[PDB]
Protein backbone atom coordinates (compact mmCIF):
# COMPACT_ATOMS: atom_id res chain seq x y z
CA UNK A 1 0.00 0.00 0.00
CA UNK A 2 1.47 3.51 -1.11
CA UNK A 3 1.77 6.26 1.37
CA UNK A 4 3.76 9.76 1.74
CA UNK A 5 6.38 7.73 4.47
CA UNK A 6 10.26 7.04 3.42
CA UNK A 7 9.10 3.37 2.09
CA UNK A 8 6.57 4.00 0.80
CA UNK A 9 6.33 7.46 -0.37
CA UNK A 10 6.45 9.45 -3.86
CA UNK A 11 9.72 7.99 -4.83
CA UNK A 12 8.17 4.59 -4.69
CA UNK A 13 4.96 4.70 -7.01
CA UNK A 14 6.63 4.18 -10.08
CA UNK A 15 7.07 0.39 -9.17
CA UNK A 16 3.29 -0.25 -8.55
CA UNK A 17 2.06 2.37 -11.01
CA UNK A 18 4.96 3.12 -13.77
CA UNK A 19 2.96 6.15 -15.39
CA UNK A 20 4.90 7.79 -12.58
CA UNK A 21 7.50 8.69 -14.80
CA UNK A 22 5.18 9.47 -17.66
CA UNK A 23 4.66 12.28 -19.99
CA UNK A 24 1.89 14.35 -18.29
CA UNK A 25 2.60 13.94 -14.67
CA UNK A 26 1.57 16.14 -11.64
CA UNK A 27 1.46 18.40 -10.10
CA UNK A 28 4.11 20.80 -11.49
CA UNK A 29 5.99 24.03 -10.59
CA UNK A 30 5.08 27.08 -12.21
CA UNK A 31 7.15 29.55 -13.52
CA UNK A 32 5.13 32.77 -13.76
CA UNK A 33 7.54 34.65 -16.09
CA UNK A 34 7.42 31.37 -18.84
CA UNK A 35 3.59 30.51 -18.82
CA UNK A 36 2.19 32.91 -22.10
CA UNK A 37 -1.19 34.81 -21.53
CA UNK A 38 -3.64 33.12 -23.75
CA UNK A 39 -6.75 35.40 -24.59
CA UNK A 40 -8.44 32.40 -26.30
CA UNK A 41 -8.93 31.09 -22.87
CA UNK A 42 -12.27 31.79 -21.20
CA UNK A 43 -13.52 33.03 -18.23
CA UNK A 44 -13.99 29.62 -15.56
CA UNK A 45 -17.52 29.26 -15.00
CA UNK A 46 -18.08 27.82 -11.20
CA UNK A 47 -21.60 26.49 -10.70
CA UNK A 48 -21.69 25.34 -6.95
CA UNK A 49 -25.13 27.09 -5.99
CA UNK A 50 -26.61 23.30 -6.42
CA UNK A 51 -24.06 21.42 -4.90
CA UNK A 52 -25.08 18.43 -2.52
CA UNK A 53 -22.47 16.94 -0.15
CA UNK A 54 -23.25 13.80 1.23
CA UNK A 55 -20.11 12.75 3.65
CA UNK A 56 -16.68 13.85 5.28
CA UNK A 57 -14.32 10.63 4.66
CA UNK A 58 -10.66 9.54 5.84
CA UNK A 59 -9.59 7.76 3.46
CA UNK A 60 -5.94 6.87 4.73
CA UNK A 61 -4.32 9.62 2.45
CA UNK A 62 -6.59 12.87 2.87
CA UNK A 63 -9.72 13.93 4.03
CA UNK A 64 -12.36 13.98 1.38
CA UNK A 65 -15.95 15.90 1.46
CA UNK A 66 -17.95 14.09 -1.17
CA UNK A 67 -20.97 14.85 -3.23
CA UNK A 68 -23.92 13.58 -5.29
CA UNK A 69 -22.62 13.58 -9.27
CA UNK A 70 -25.71 11.98 -10.28
CA UNK A 71 -27.16 14.96 -12.20
CA UNK A 72 -25.42 18.49 -12.80
CA UNK A 73 -25.78 20.27 -9.72
CA UNK A 74 -22.39 21.25 -8.79
CA UNK A 75 -20.62 21.80 -12.40
CA UNK A 76 -17.18 23.13 -13.72
CA UNK A 77 -17.72 24.66 -17.40
CA UNK A 78 -15.96 27.22 -19.97
CA UNK A 79 -12.19 28.64 -18.79
CA UNK A 80 -10.11 25.37 -20.62
CA UNK A 81 -12.63 23.10 -20.90
CA UNK A 82 -14.83 21.83 -23.19
CA UNK A 83 -18.64 20.55 -21.92
CA UNK A 84 -19.48 20.16 -18.33
CA UNK A 85 -17.54 18.64 -15.56
CA UNK A 86 -19.16 17.82 -12.03
CA UNK A 87 -17.99 17.94 -8.92
CA UNK A 88 -17.38 14.57 -7.19
CA UNK A 89 -15.32 15.64 -4.20
CA UNK A 90 -12.80 17.92 -3.06
CA UNK A 91 -9.89 17.46 -0.59
CA UNK A 92 -6.50 18.99 0.51
CA UNK A 93 -2.57 18.22 0.88
CA UNK A 94 -0.61 19.49 3.42
CA UNK A 95 2.66 19.80 5.61
CA UNK A 96 3.92 19.49 9.13
CA UNK A 97 5.01 23.17 8.79
CA UNK A 98 3.42 26.35 6.71
CA UNK A 99 6.72 26.36 4.83
CA UNK A 100 5.33 23.17 2.77
CA UNK A 101 2.43 21.44 1.90
CA UNK A 102 0.95 21.90 -1.31
CA UNK A 103 1.59 20.02 -4.51
CA UNK A 104 1.40 22.68 -7.15
CA UNK A 105 4.27 25.29 -6.59
CA UNK A 106 4.84 28.94 -8.12
CA UNK A 107 8.19 30.15 -8.39
CA UNK A 108 9.34 27.25 -6.57
CA UNK A 109 7.31 28.84 -3.71
CA UNK A 110 5.42 26.00 -1.92
CA UNK A 111 2.03 26.87 0.02
CA UNK A 112 1.06 25.65 3.28
CA UNK A 113 -1.97 23.70 1.81
CA UNK A 114 -3.80 22.93 -1.48
CA UNK A 115 -7.26 22.41 -2.08
CA UNK A 116 -8.46 20.12 -4.77
CA UNK A 117 -11.39 20.49 -6.33
CA UNK A 118 -12.46 17.14 -8.62
CA UNK A 119 -14.77 16.86 -11.68
CA UNK A 120 -15.23 14.16 -14.15
CA UNK A 121 -16.60 15.09 -17.41
CA UNK A 122 -20.15 14.42 -17.97
CA UNK A 123 -19.75 13.16 -21.51
CA UNK A 124 -17.86 9.76 -20.45
CA UNK A 125 -21.20 8.98 -18.15
CA UNK A 126 -19.32 8.32 -14.78
CA UNK A 127 -15.91 9.10 -12.94
CA UNK A 128 -14.62 5.61 -13.58
CA UNK A 129 -15.02 5.91 -17.22
CA UNK A 130 -13.85 9.42 -17.19
CA UNK A 131 -10.44 8.48 -15.39
CA UNK A 132 -9.46 6.61 -18.49
CA UNK A 133 -9.92 9.76 -20.80
CA UNK A 134 -6.98 12.73 -21.20
CA UNK A 135 -9.64 15.24 -20.80
CA UNK A 136 -11.71 12.57 -18.45
CA UNK A 137 -11.47 15.44 -15.54
CA UNK A 138 -10.79 19.16 -14.83
CA UNK A 139 -9.70 19.91 -10.91
CA UNK A 140 -9.68 23.27 -9.65
CA UNK A 141 -6.82 23.82 -7.56
CA UNK A 142 -6.57 26.52 -4.97
CA UNK A 143 -3.51 27.39 -2.35
CA UNK A 144 -3.58 27.94 1.11
CA UNK A 145 -1.37 30.55 3.29
CA UNK A 146 -1.20 30.93 7.04
CA UNK A 147 -2.82 34.11 8.27
CA UNK A 148 -6.70 34.96 8.66
CA UNK A 149 -9.64 32.49 9.38
CA UNK A 150 -11.58 31.44 6.38
CA UNK A 151 -15.25 31.10 7.65
CA UNK A 152 -16.32 29.19 4.92
CA UNK A 153 -13.90 26.20 6.15
CA UNK A 154 -14.68 26.03 9.47
CA UNK A 155 -17.46 23.55 9.42
CA UNK A 156 -14.99 21.14 7.80
CA UNK A 157 -12.35 21.71 10.28
CA UNK A 158 -15.07 21.65 13.70
CA UNK A 159 -15.46 17.95 12.06
CA UNK A 160 -12.18 16.66 11.85
CA UNK A 161 -11.90 15.40 15.53
CA UNK A 162 -14.82 12.54 14.21
CA UNK A 163 -12.95 11.12 11.47
CA UNK A 164 -9.16 10.89 12.69
CA UNK A 165 -8.38 7.50 11.23
CA UNK A 166 -8.44 6.11 8.50
CA UNK A 167 -11.76 4.49 7.31
CA UNK A 168 -13.91 7.06 9.40
CA UNK A 169 -16.59 8.90 8.25
CA UNK A 170 -19.29 11.08 9.18
CA UNK A 171 -22.60 12.62 7.79
CA UNK A 172 -21.48 16.13 5.88
CA UNK A 173 -24.65 17.35 4.53
CA UNK A 174 -25.98 21.15 3.70
CA UNK A 175 -22.25 22.47 2.91
CA UNK A 176 -21.28 25.05 0.45
CA UNK A 177 -18.32 24.70 -1.65
CA UNK A 178 -18.86 28.48 -2.85
CA UNK A 179 -17.04 29.54 0.67
CA UNK A 180 -13.99 27.93 -0.50
CA UNK A 181 -13.51 29.81 -3.50
CA UNK A 182 -10.80 33.35 -3.39
CA UNK A 183 -12.26 36.10 -4.92
CA UNK A 184 -10.46 36.09 -8.34
CA UNK A 185 -11.04 33.04 -11.08
CA UNK A 186 -7.60 33.91 -12.88
CA UNK A 187 -5.99 30.60 -13.32
CA UNK A 188 -3.00 28.60 -14.91
CA UNK A 189 -4.08 25.30 -17.07
CA UNK A 190 -2.19 22.46 -17.83
CA UNK A 191 -2.57 19.23 -18.77
CA UNK A 192 -1.73 16.70 -16.09
CA UNK A 193 -2.90 13.60 -14.30
CA UNK A 194 -4.22 12.57 -10.85
CA UNK A 195 -1.24 13.24 -7.78
CA UNK A 196 -2.10 9.93 -6.05
CA UNK A 197 -1.98 6.16 -7.35
CA UNK A 198 -3.09 5.24 -10.00
CA UNK A 199 -1.89 8.74 -10.94
CA UNK A 200 -3.85 8.49 -14.53
CA UNK A 201 -3.50 11.03 -17.08
CA UNK A 202 -6.81 12.18 -17.33
CA UNK A 203 -6.76 15.85 -15.86
CA UNK A 204 -7.32 19.29 -17.35
CA UNK A 205 -5.47 21.24 -14.13
CA UNK A 206 -6.48 25.08 -13.70
CA UNK A 207 -4.82 26.10 -10.73
CA UNK A 208 -5.74 29.63 -9.08
CA UNK A 209 -3.46 32.50 -9.05
CA UNK A 210 -5.13 33.97 -5.63
CA UNK A 211 -4.34 31.81 -2.56
CA UNK A 212 -6.91 31.81 0.67
CA UNK A 213 -5.82 32.36 4.18
CA UNK A 214 -6.84 30.45 6.60
CA UNK A 215 -5.72 30.40 10.60
CA UNK A 216 -2.86 28.81 11.94
CA UNK A 217 -5.77 26.46 14.39
CA UNK A 218 -7.59 25.49 11.23
CA UNK A 219 -4.72 24.25 9.58
CA UNK A 220 -3.39 22.66 13.12
CA UNK A 221 -6.64 20.45 12.62
CA UNK A 222 -5.94 19.34 9.61
CA UNK A 223 -2.22 18.19 11.32
CA UNK A 224 -4.51 16.38 13.99
CA UNK A 225 -5.62 13.85 11.62
CA UNK A 226 -4.01 10.39 11.11
CA UNK A 227 -2.56 7.88 7.99
CA UNK A 228 -3.27 4.88 10.40
CA UNK A 229 -6.98 2.84 11.20
CA UNK A 230 -7.76 3.36 14.56
CA UNK A 231 -5.52 1.12 17.61
CA UNK A 232 -2.44 1.56 15.23
CA UNK A 233 0.52 3.55 16.04
CA UNK A 234 -0.26 6.77 15.65
CA UNK A 235 1.59 8.51 12.61
CA UNK A 236 0.26 12.25 12.08
CA UNK A 237 -1.55 13.07 8.20
CA UNK A 238 0.93 15.86 7.46
CA UNK A 239 2.87 16.19 4.41
CA UNK A 240 0.35 14.22 2.02
CA UNK A 241 1.58 15.72 -1.12
CA UNK A 242 3.76 14.53 -4.37
CA UNK A 243 6.66 16.59 -5.20
CA UNK A 244 6.78 18.69 -8.43
CA UNK A 245 7.16 16.42 -11.45
CA UNK A 246 9.22 17.49 -14.84
CA UNK A 247 6.85 19.65 -17.19
CA UNK A 248 8.33 17.95 -20.12
CA UNK A 249 6.90 18.42 -23.08
CA UNK A 250 3.63 20.62 -21.91
CA UNK A 251 2.94 24.28 -21.99
CA UNK A 252 1.16 26.04 -18.90
CA UNK A 253 -1.06 29.26 -20.07
CA UNK A 254 -2.18 31.59 -17.98
CA UNK A 255 -5.81 33.03 -18.37
CA UNK A 256 -4.39 36.75 -17.05
CA UNK A 257 -2.07 39.41 -18.27
C1 LIG B 1 -11.58 9.66 -7.86
C2 LIG B 1 -10.49 10.66 -7.72
O1 LIG B 1 -10.77 11.83 -7.57
N1 LIG B 1 -9.12 10.24 -7.73
C3 LIG B 1 -8.06 11.19 -7.60
N2 LIG B 1 -6.74 10.93 -7.59
N3 LIG B 1 -5.94 12.02 -7.47
C4 LIG B 1 -6.58 13.19 -7.36
S1 LIG B 1 -5.81 14.75 -7.19
N4 LIG B 1 -4.83 14.70 -5.88
O2 LIG B 1 -5.02 14.92 -8.43
O3 LIG B 1 -6.87 15.77 -7.02
S2 LIG B 1 -8.27 12.90 -7.43
ZN1 LIG C 1 -5.33 16.19 -4.55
Amino acid sequence: HWGYGKHNGPEHWHKDFPIAKGERQSPVDIDTHTAKYDPSLKPLSVSYDQATSLRILNNGHSFQVTFDDSQDKAVLKGGPLDGTYRLIQFHFHWGSLDGQGSEHTVDKKKYAAELHLVHWNTKYGDLGKAVQQPDGLAVLGIFLKVGSAKPGLQKVVDVLDSIKTEGKSADFTNFDPRGLLPESLDYWTYPGSLTTPPLLECVTWIVLKEPISVSSEQVLKFRKLNFNGEGEPEELMVDNWRPAQPLKNRQIKASFK
